[PDB]
């Protein structure tokens, strides 16, 4: 029922996230003279970086936020992928799995705390 301790478990699994090859597209702001029409089709950047920077400067209230930023990075990959047998794209989808399988109990954790805290 500890309300705070998703904080430290999103920062391992981001840890952990910067460990797997398949994040690296993600790692950092996508690169507009890599994808100049990036801005065109994407309206909302985001990038693993710019998750951990929010975490670590007490910009997040709860991990329902940073979640949204983290499918937010899917969601673009999906939206600017020319094929879905892309290689950035397939590379996406796979750390999108792995994301979402560590992300459960945290969520599940935290919501359970807090509904404990307002019992
Ligand atoms: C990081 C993502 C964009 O959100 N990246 C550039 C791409 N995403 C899918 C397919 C091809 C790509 F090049």
């Amino acid at each position: 029922y500890d309300i705070q301790a998703w904080k430290k478990q999103c920062e391992e699994l981001l840890n952990l996230i910067f460990q797997c090859e398949d994040s690296e597209p993600f790692r950092q702001p996508v690169d507009l003279l890599e994808y100049p029409d990036y801005r065109d089709i994407i309206d909302t950047p985001m990038d693993f970086a710019t998750v951990r920077e929010t975490l670590e400067a007490g910009n997040y209230e709860s991990p329902m936020e940073l979640c949204k930023d983290v499918r937010l990075i899917f969601s673009n990959s999906k939206a600017y992928t020319p094929s879905k047998r892309s290689r950035i794209y397939s590379m996406s989808l796979r750390l999108s799995a792995f994301f979402e399988e560590h992300i459960s109990s945290v969520l599940s954790d935290y919501k359970s705390a807090l509904r404990f805290h307002k019992r």
